[PDB]
């Protein structure tokens, strides 16, 4: 192709032509892709996610965009892409499966980048074996892939699969970002064992066990190493022997991963999905100080999670379909609406796991442990009406994927997600200040507070749920600077994010700053000794390597 | 565009074009011109001036003269075509105007640069403050434009502009180069506070109190630097914190300016120009002596300024209506001119400002202080012809812009100017020598002297006019010499020179060598520095970068 | 010497020995002297100054302090001592007087560092001028001591000398610190021309016309360079020609200062200070505003300023003397005092200078301007108590300098002073706004508010003045942390600080930061350009050389 609408900064066109011209003789034309025209720009579905850019674009829509794109057919095209961006200095910008929606989604830091679409041609589900509780996967298969694989092949019954709410996203694109899941299997990051990934350098790599070599039979011999098989333990011990550096791959510009070891659960033969609403907002407080020993102690098995009101009725319907009113709900409105739903102004879902003695009896505690809160009341999955997100979340909390939950980016007219997610103790105390603090700040940019706490061993993961009409420029301005605000109050308050928007990384990683951000000084130090040219994502997490200045390139 | 009539050194016409084509794809055509042939080489007027080269060109005509033209839409071109330029090593020479006639006018030191036009497309005036009593502009704004915005806005009657002679000059280019102007605020690089300019690097920079970031409200968010609020204080206070860096940024290739606080005096609720003729040549003498201590004790508030006979004369009249002679006009025909106009052999212009009481205070102390001088007379611009100097300057004086004075210009057939201008101590005597030192020489070389003195507190800037038929090559080289000549005379005295030409930037910077020019080696260590390419309009000011050879550059 | 008490960052006792003996052989024992014991370590008094750390230290007593110090006799030991520092890379910490307390004194940033006396030798008043109305100076000559040689030599009559307060500090110190005074020559770095600085390569450098050598006469042959006297218009013509880089001089570490010109202002011929008490505490606010159009108006002829009622009283009294409270004193206690020394809750000192017709006229506008303001009432020297501050000032606004001021550091127990310095506009609501956050802030840390106004034409420095106990450690943090504070809410309201202690400049530095540091960014580059090993003053105004790591060094 001959013209991107934008570029990689320090190059010219006859560049990006003889660097364009050689990845299309290298994966034939229906691999690249070059973004010409605005016609190109379409925000897509999350059915069918837009490659070019974020759809849920806080920033003008156009800001963030790559100069093409291109499908590596497999591992060794993946090499050569790599090798040719070193001669141009061109930067790349990796993705799996482009869902990553709500953190500015398939969209690169730094604009007029290649995007490399992982995903496309390497879609395969490698491995599933049944003794070691564990599969493979290339970037290609998305949950929902993985969950059908298994039950075509019958294992469902066997081996069930961890699962974040909307189904769609990348097996490991979620792993490496260490998204949250809800089973007890539901961190993914903590589930991996044994990666393989291309440095900058184009060298090949296993890690942990990974790198012990499968001996050789004659039925293996002459395969190139991307097809080689990994040895008996490299899925099952993720430590190996020396330094443990599958960290450095999780969240980071390091290099690019091709493949990626998961556990599964095996199936625990028992299952009870159940519910608990809390009816008062200060209940909020009692429930998490209830919680926390119910956590350490292994009462609640899975990552159970608190949820606002207003998230369970965005799901159940629009804004508009509860109120003529342009500006946030009053408390009054709030408790009416859970009184039409059968909600508390807080709703606690979560799940029990195992034979029915060790089930009736967490039951039991678990009841008689939330009763001292007034009024509270619990429900089965059967005891509620068949539209419910109870019967929903008994299908994620068991493994199955689902979409169901898209429907609350609808609250507004033109939907559009962007995740506020400061990390918070197992506190009511403390979960009570973040609540305030974060709520009074959306008022103030005339937004209806919605979130859920997904709750970990000693933390918990708040997830404020920023929907904003991606039409009105306006309320844009006022959710950047709702971001931009939320951000500095937690940092003044102890308060760290664990993930974030393109936008923010920078500001984020800011935060991070202790001892005058030796943080972040010795990461660059391993990014630029690791890939010196700065091809692989420069910017992700706010990492610059030493060619783009941070007065040029930070925000 | 394909071949310009010059190119910059070191540079193949193969990179020429390159370099050229991607402005193109930038700027658009509009924005580029190329300098293909001599029908492009036109000396415009002062009403549309010439960006290609000297329009009062002492040297040969096609002498220095651009590779092309460009003008940047806004800032984030004037970064782009930063970054290509430091790609091919292509030299830029920014403009605001064009309007530095009788200082080189638009050309280049290097031939075959590419010359900015910041003026063209950043014209914009982009504040006025009444309490502050301040304003903020770009390049693009004249005097003229200025003094309409105030006047179309009814803001005349709040703020006063100072101004030059001629209205045309952009009113930061005058600035940087720290040009002189008539009311108390005639100091033009005193009066400014905050600036903002793209180093060689392409980063931006905002300077003094500039530095200091305007809070982020949720109307501001997202906007780009350029385009972002300066703090309240920046056009307030100069200093700000650490090192005071303006400095840096006048008369040199430190950086290209892109906007600038400029104060504006407050509407002073009083004023009265007034003339005071002095009869005879040796006048000059006492009268300077008369005013030293008028000038430090504050009875003299504006830049009051001594003209000769002849610059008077000459806005009146043609050197041909007054004598069919071809050389130097005698004293005793420059004592019968004064009689014929009414003005002395040197004409004292300068006023008064505040409520009547001090007015008239200080004309009276002012009156009596020059009538020790014997047949001194005392104009006000009642008192006079309809077309005397001094009913021009009284608009000068108190901001106006007028364009009378070009008239001057036209003493010979071709005019052309060409100023002298030493800096000389507020002394009879040392005003005396000066004087007669840079006559001779202008007998010598067959011109007539005319000048101006400008005084300051401490100081007068003496400024010779050297007009000269811009098509007599003789005469030119009698110009050269002429120059050549009275910059080591004054040197050889004491007298420095605030300002020059570029050919003779070289032979000024060389003055300023006391202990072994260690001036100017200070400055190329922070030029280079600063820009390593030299990409920066490389000898301006005698500055060079280590890539041009003193040999082959100097001149 | 042998050991110093600390030492400079990566040095030997071996190295600081060959250093310091090599020292010893240039300058003599005389000169050098090392810390060796507690027993130096002395918090000495203004009038007698201590050379090697912090007297107000807000910071532990030994926390900044010097490895030795060095008295250069005379320009050539500096050159010399400028090398060997090189050799070994030993920090130097210039200083003329030590005066700089409450802006940490002559400790340095660094600490071990050398500390240069520039004053104890190099003392000398090189010249008084009376057409120029300027004198030169060295780093040696105070305040006092020119006001004796003008005084001396009878030439008071003839030209006023503009002072701040206490009468100690260097003249040129605190002229490149760009410090305040009171006469219409205030701005003290506005009114300099021509410099001499020493480089970090040991290098000389004169500055503006400084460059512009004087011609060879047979008297001043064979002079070393720095007794070579300088051209005519040197200390006339403060730009020179090319860049003008006297501000990289003010505030920074770019070389050391050995001389510079300093105008001064020819007697006005009249004179008479004044005072004009405001009633209550929001009166400042409509005072400011009346001011405003009074001084751009010029009106206001010198640096008025408005001091706060415990500023006056301090002088006057202890706060023991007053009442035996430890805490803040109340509003109604506030008012109580104003009345028993009638005062205002807000007073304004200024003056008048000019022949009586002007003086009068202004008088006349002044008064009848502040009188829109209810109980306002108008004191002149004479009309008050043979104490009264206005006695005072009355010299102070006259060149006058005193020392009647210290007193009130004096206000707690071990007076140590500590000046916050954000600028504020000629505003009253900004005014107001400021000193309401600045004094809730005060009242947090159970200090009493105390400060003054003092009145630039578009600006004032608002000085707020910390006093507190030099032994209270818990005090000290409360101190500490009250800085702190201060600086970011201030920031957060569009507020800088013109100059502050070693133990804030970094701090402050970091609120400079528009698009990214990109000031403090543009300075170190200058500074590593200019000084390869970081030799002179690092962290001098947050600016660090590449050789001090940011982690370990910032504070
Ligand atoms: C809209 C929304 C989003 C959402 C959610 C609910 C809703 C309504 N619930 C989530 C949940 O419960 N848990 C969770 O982790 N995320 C949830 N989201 C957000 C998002 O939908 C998911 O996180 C989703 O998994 C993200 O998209 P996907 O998984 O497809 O990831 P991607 O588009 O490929 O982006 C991955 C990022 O990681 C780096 N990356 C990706 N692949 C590679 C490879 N091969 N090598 C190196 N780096 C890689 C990239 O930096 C990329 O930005
Ligand atoms: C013919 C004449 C000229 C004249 C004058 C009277 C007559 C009859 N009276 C003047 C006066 O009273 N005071 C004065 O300062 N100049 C007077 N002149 C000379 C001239 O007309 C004016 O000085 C005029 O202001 C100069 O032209 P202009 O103001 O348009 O400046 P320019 O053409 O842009 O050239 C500016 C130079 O400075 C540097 N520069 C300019 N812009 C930038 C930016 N953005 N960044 C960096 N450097 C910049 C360039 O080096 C350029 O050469
Ligand atoms: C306690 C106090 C202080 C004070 C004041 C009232 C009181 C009660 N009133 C002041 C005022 O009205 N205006 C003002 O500017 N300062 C006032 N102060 C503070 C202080 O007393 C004065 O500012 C005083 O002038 C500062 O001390 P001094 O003038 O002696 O300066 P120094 O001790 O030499 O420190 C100078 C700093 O600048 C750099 N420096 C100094 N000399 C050089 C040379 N030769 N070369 C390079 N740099 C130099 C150093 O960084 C040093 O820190
Ligand atoms: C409580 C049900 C969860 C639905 C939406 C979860 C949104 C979410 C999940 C994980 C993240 O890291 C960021 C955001
Ligand atoms: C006395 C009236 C002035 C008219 C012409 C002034 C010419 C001039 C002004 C400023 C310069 O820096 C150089 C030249
Ligand atoms: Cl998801
Ligand atoms: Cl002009
Ligand atoms: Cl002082």
């Amino acid at each position: 192709e001959f013209r991107p609408l934008t570029l990689p900064p320090k190059l010219s066109l006859s560049d990006f032509n003889e660097f364009i011209q050689d990845i299309i003789r290298i994966v034939g034309s229906e691999n690249v892709e070059v973004i010409s025209s605005k016609d190109q720009i379409v925000d897509g579905s999350y059915m069918k996610p837009t490659h070019t850019h974020d759809p849920h674009h806080v920033m003008d829509q156009d800001y963030f965009l790559a100069s093409a794109i291109v499908a590596p057919r497999n591992v060794a095209d993946v090499q050569s892409i790599v090798g040719l961006a070193n001669k141009f200095s061109f930067p790349l910008w990796p993705i799996s499966i482009g869902r990553n929606s709500g953190y500015g989604g398939a969209a690169p830091r730094v604009s007029g980048s290649v995007v490399l679409d992982m995903g496309k041609n390497m879609n395969r589900v490698l491995e599933v074996n049944v003794e070691g509780a564990y599969c493979v996967v290339e970037p290609g298969v998305t949950y929902h892939d993985l969950h059908n694989y298994l039950e075509a092949n019958n294992l469902r019954d066997k081996l069930w699969l961890d699962v974040p709410d909307l189904g769609g996203g990348s097996v490991l694109g979620n792993a490496v970002e260490r998204g949250v899941g809800y089973t007890p299997y539901g961190d993914h990051w903590m589930m991996h064992s044994g990666m393989e990934v291309v440095l900058a350098n184009g060298e090949l790599l296993r890690t942990g066990m990974g790198a012990l070599p499968d001996p050789k039979r004659p039925e293996t011999m002459g395969l190139k190493p991307e097809d080689q098989p990994w040895s008996k333990i490299a899925h099952l011990f993720p430590y190996g022997f020396g330094p443990y550096i599958d960290g450095l791959f999780s969240q980071s510009n390091m290099g690019i991963v091709t493949k990626i070891g998961i556990w599964l659960m095996p199936n625990p033969r028992g299952y009870q999905s159940y519910l608990i609403t809390l009816p008062k907002d200060g209940d909020l407080k009692q429930a998490v100080d209830i919680i926390r020993p119910l956590r350490l102690g292994m009462a609640l098995q899975n990552v159970p999670t608190i949820r606002h009101i207003l998230l369970d009725a965005a799901v159940l319907g629009d804004k508009r379909s509860y109120s003529s009113r342009t500006e946030p709900l009053s408390d009054e409105e709030l408790d009416k609406i859970a009184k039409q739903l059968n909600l508390g102004r807080w709703n606690f879902y979560g799940a029990l796991y195992g034979p029915e003695p060790i089930r009736r009896v967490l039951w039991e505690t678990i009841k008689d442990a939330f009763s001292a809160i007034p009024g509270v009341k619990f429900y089965f999955p059967e005891d509620t009406p068949e539209n419910s997100v109870l019967r929903v979340r008994d299908k994620t909390m068991q493994g199955i994927p689902t979409y169901d939950e898209l429907k609350w980016i609808d609250w507004l007219p033109n939907g559009a997600h962007l995740f506020f997610s400061p990390i918070a103790k197992v506190s009511g105390e403390d979960a009570m200040m973040q609540y305030a603090v974060t709520k009074k700040r959306c008022q103030e940019a005339g937004l209806d507070f919605i979130g859920t706490f997904t709750v970990g061993m000693r933390e918990m993961h708040h997830i404020v749920c920023i929907v904003f009409n991606k039409k009105d420029l306006i309320q844009k301005r006022k959710v950047q600077w709702l971001m931009r605000t939320l951000i500095d109050d937690c940092a003044a308050n102890g308060w760290g994010e664990y993930r974030t928007h393109l936008a923010f990384m920078d500001q984020i990683m800011e935060t991070y700053n202790w001892n005058n951000s030796s943080f972040l000084r010795f990461n660059e130090v391993l990014k630029n000794a690791v890939d010196p040219n700065g091809i692989i994502a420069p910017g992700k997490s706010g990492v610059w390597p030493s060619q783009y200045s941070h007065v040029t390139w930070k925000l």
